[PDB]
């Protein structure tokens, strides 16, 4: 029931909708290269200009699978039927399976690159799953599972940042930088035990989610507009003298009424700094011990917090979340930017009173009774992020809409088993191979649908909102090119944000 | 009991006749190519001249098996013994099996094309079976199972028409064409789950038929000739004055008698239009919303209904069903055309009275009490067609003699599993392979034979009606060439139509 | 809608012979057949329904 | 079916009991389904000519009038000896006993 | 049943434009342009509906 | 007269029906009449008691 | 595919003000002015013939 | 908000905010009618603090 000429598993695909859950099944083709000659090599990268932003990182022979994005697990069909028709959803559990491996040898005689098969060569597969190693992954990075199947999936090399390159530069000195340099972890996935596989074998992995609900609902009014304008209130407002206009007290009108609920937090002050590349944030979170030397400017010490705004109506282009939707270029295109969902949550503002008229309050920290909703997700967003382990933390939502969880799905690592070749002087000289296989990620989504007492139709994602594109304009947004290709969504609101439709009474 | 050097199944062939059923078994050799580089590519084809007839279609990496024709499942021997000896027959059920796969790699160093074996490569096999995807297939198209075994069977690429190319051209304008463009399905067989197979595996599929009986019987008289000429009738005919000749009434003679039964429907009016290629029908069924622009003429909007005639004695060559019997050419040869079966059903006519003599009624729509029989089938006809799902329909028989059914046998799709190769820039660069295997289609035919009280011999298909052909004339119609080949039947009535023999009393 | 029926044309020919106004028949090509439409066809009366 | 070619073949209603000549009146539009909105166009010799009257013919396939929120649900099919296929062109569901 | 579904193509567009068909179309003389027969193209195909 | 869709569906509920579903037909109806009043009109002239 | 949004819809009332199905000032029940508000069936979803 | 869907000249921002607006009717829910010889009682529980 097994062997070389027996496929391990079949292709799996398609979404299956029910009332209480949804099952998305995706199979794709991947390949794995040698990645570094199998060495490790801590680089000390540096951008050169403008710098410093010096991260040294590390390299591994290992490659990894990144399943984190919605557009990987949903078709634009299936993810419309989800956005529409359902209010809450969260991933319940994941099941990954790797099978139908091939492992072929590359032959370079010069040109024509034979690509004969190699039967006895193995493939290492390690699923971390306890997060004992640096997480890799991270949101918004390309390498995710291809949005469109039948596309081969080229895995990416695994690396991590062992420490800040500044702070252990180290230059002249230090014993501060030297103590920071001399403490530095070095992780090797070979310390753990894992599985090697030949072409007749397979590996499967299971994952469960604690996670949180993704709320697809719209608020038609702010929390401050909840009241009956027809009813008089017993309340009094006192006003100073100014400016002649004798001070007086009077009861607040029925149409106006004090709210107990505050604008959500966000930081609208400052603005981005520096040339392209380098690092541009407007908020740079970092660490700078005393006696640390550290030379080059603030960029190398710190990371940067973007988006700062969260809620609060960013007031500028550079506070919005913006991505390119395609790995190829460019300056101005294509870039999706972002829009207000038209929900009355989000898009908030503060405006402290002063004396005449008002002035916007740029920095809104946490305050009691603040109420907001998380960034409206879209098909192109990452699903989860990893919440870093720490003693203390405030309330957790990231401003990119990801679901932070203690243990995300463990990263699955893979590399080509090293086949050496003999030599007189015993030199590295590995044998050149790659592998190809099929990963099937089947995730179950805990899902809840809606019932409303609204009389009116509300809103849906039609796809009559959508663009046209191709060599010639011709065929529509998600379809295919001439020739080509996969026509990308050009703007919002195609990509179909959550929270723009349905409704909820606050 | 399995492996690389173990054949999965053996060759199967031959027909087995009984009284209540017939079993035809056919095994053939096929091969499958890469088909598009594995991409999709919606073409926007267009004929160029004369046009417009603009269909854009789509392409898939997938290939498919088309079993729809009689000459694939019957030998001219076995299908004579069926035509003769039996009155009704219909397919009861189908069983398809794919096995003995090979999957070899093509090696181009330049010339000499090595063709080494590749053991671990897979093959995707998907049987739709619910008709969730566009049907492919369609009657009368070449690609069907080879009529003659020992012939390798080259599968054809799967594609479908997502929409009309006119009506979403779109030119300048529109929001009508734009709404039609922006709604357009894109189907991917990878959304469904299917099986991948290596060289030691196999797949089998079962199908059942609702279908309908194919009636092989001849009517020796029209339904209007059913009566006893010896018996007087009590009936009266009144005739106007004209034209002197005083109006009078008299009883209709015994030899003449009014029939309650009407000529079957058919459209003999108009005639074909336009140059070769383009589209030539004489009836163009299409759809043209208002405000649709659409530029080029009626061809691009509509398909065309041929044959229009059905019954009714086409009166012209261009209303007859005509096919070339061979994939190679030509203008005038060989082309089978068609003939009246000599059954008194079909070959009908209407001729409304007018005043003096008569005038042919060209368009005969549905009318009560119409009675006809379906187009006489032949060995070369398609078996079934797919009846499109719709709210309402009239009585269903297609005029090409196919059996329309709600669910035909589901199309079986197959393609080569994509094996990528590494590259520095991560470019498509698949590995070049093909596959070869054996399909065995075993279909059971529900069959009913005849008993007649006729004294006289009736008629059979002899094969003394048949032609001569080859390099030199030499050997007969269905045999083989010198050299060569498979000698084709040149005309009717070789190919042995149904309904030309036996008999039935109406 | 009004039920079906054929009110057009009208009867043709002398008494005896055949007089219908709709003559349903069969006429293959190359059939010779000499005498006129009456011998080929029967006739549908009543056409009206 | 058949793409009415004129305003006066379309289904049109006033949506309100109060008036009027031109308002408000909903008229009707093609659903953009490829069923409905049909046409025939017999060949003739050069170019084509629209076939105005399309009676029943074998192998005709269409779908019923696209319903809307404002349509009637059912109609009563009158009792009779014989009838052809039953769909009313206003989209109602004819049934023996409503 | 009240069927809420849309057809993206007419029933006449159901076929594979990539596949050649074995069928023949005959055309009269007119009008000079000698009468001829040829096989119908892959992109065009007779519909039974 | 209960015959119309806009009587039985809100534009909300009838969108959620149009969307999300392909076939639908009415299965059964239950009508109930209750809370009757039956008042007398009194015309003395104006003020209609 | 396609859905009935209600972003296709009109505006109406004494003053234009509030939307299609809502209510007037004063008033009323604002009526849908045209197609495709009233949300026809068969304009959305899809089916393979 | 009356601002934000005023709407004045323009907009498609205010118009999209105007065109999305709920309209609630307590008649959509089912409730009780009472005559002078009847009564209604209701219970409530508190999570509270």
């Amino acid at each position: 029931g097994s062997g070389v000429g027996i496929s391990t598993g079949g292709w799996v695909g398609g979404s299956y909708f029910t009332d209480s859950y949804v099952i998305t099944k995706n199979t794709r083709q991947f390949l794995v290269k040698i990645q570094n000659n199998h060495q490790y090599k801590t680089e000390s990268i540096i951008p050169s200009n403008g710098g410093g932003k010096s991260q040294r990182c590390v390299s591994t022979p290992w490659s990894y699978f990144n399943f984190n994005q919605y557009s990987s697990h949903f078709s634009p069909q299936d993810w419309q039927r989800l956005t529409n028709e359902y209010k809450r959803f969260r991933p319940k559990g994941m099941h990954v399976k790797i099978y139908n491996l091939q492992i072929k040898q590359i032959l370079s005689n010069g040109a024509d690159v034979t690509y004969n098969n190699d039967l006895t060569a193995g493939v290492h597969i390690f699923c971390d799953g306890e997060h004992a190693y640096p997480n890799a992954t991270h949101p918004w990075d390309e390498d995710v599972m291809p949005e469109l199947p039948y596309q081969t999936w080229y895995l990416f090399q695994y690396g991590y940042i062992p420490t800040i390159h500044e702070l252990a530069e180290m230059e002249d000195s230090n014993a501060v930088e030297k103590a920071i340099a001399l403490q530095i972890p070095f992780f090797m996935l070979e310390n753990s035990d894992h599985e090697v596989l030949r072409t007749g074998e397979s590996a499967e992995f299971n994952f469960n989610f604690d996670c949180e609900w993704i709320n697809n609902e719209r608020a038609f009014i702010p929390p401050g507009l909840m009241f009956n304008p027809l009813v008089p209130t017993r309340r009094a407002q006192y006003i100073r003298r100014n400016g002649n206009t004798q001070a007086s007290t009077s009861r607040v009108q029925p149409y106006a009424k004090p709210t107990s609920w505050m604008t959500g937090p966000g930081l609208l002050s400052a603005q981005r700094v520096g040339p392209a590349a380098s690092d541009t944030a407007a908020w740079m979170v970092g660490v700078d011990p005393e006696g640390a030397n550290i030379n080059s400017g603030r960029a190398g010490v710190s990371s940067g917090f973007d988006p700062p705004a969260g809620s609060l109506r960013p007031t500028d282009l550079e506070y919005k979340v913006q991505w390119y939707q395609t790995p190829a270029g460019t300056n101005n295109d294509g870039n999706i930017i972002s829009n207000p969902p038209l929900s009355m949550l989000r898009d908030q503002t503060l405006y402290r009173g002063n004396q005449t008229t008002y002035n916007l309050c740029s920095d809104v920290w946490m305050f009691p009774n603040q109420i907001w909703d998380r960034y409206p997700v879209t098909r192109e967003n990452p699903i989860w992020c990893k919440q870093p382990r720490s003693d203390k933390h405030t309330t957790i939502d990231p401003f990119d809409g990801s679901i932070a969880m203690d243990h995300p799905p463990g990263t699955i690592f893979i590399k080509m088993a090293k086949i050496p070749v003999p030599s007189n002087n015993n030199a590295d000289s590995y044998l050149n191979i790659y592998c190809t296989g099929q990963v099937s990620c089947e995730i179950v989504w805990e899902v809840e649908r809606y019932a409303t007492k609204n009389w009116r139709p509300e809103r849906r994602h039609t796809a009559l909102g959508l663009g046209i594109g191709g060599a010639d304009e011709i065929n529509p947004t998600y379809h295919v090119d001439k020739n080509g290709a996969y026509i990308q969504p050009t703007t919002w609101d195609m990509c179909f944000p959550v929270k723009t439709n349905i409704n909820k009474v606050l």
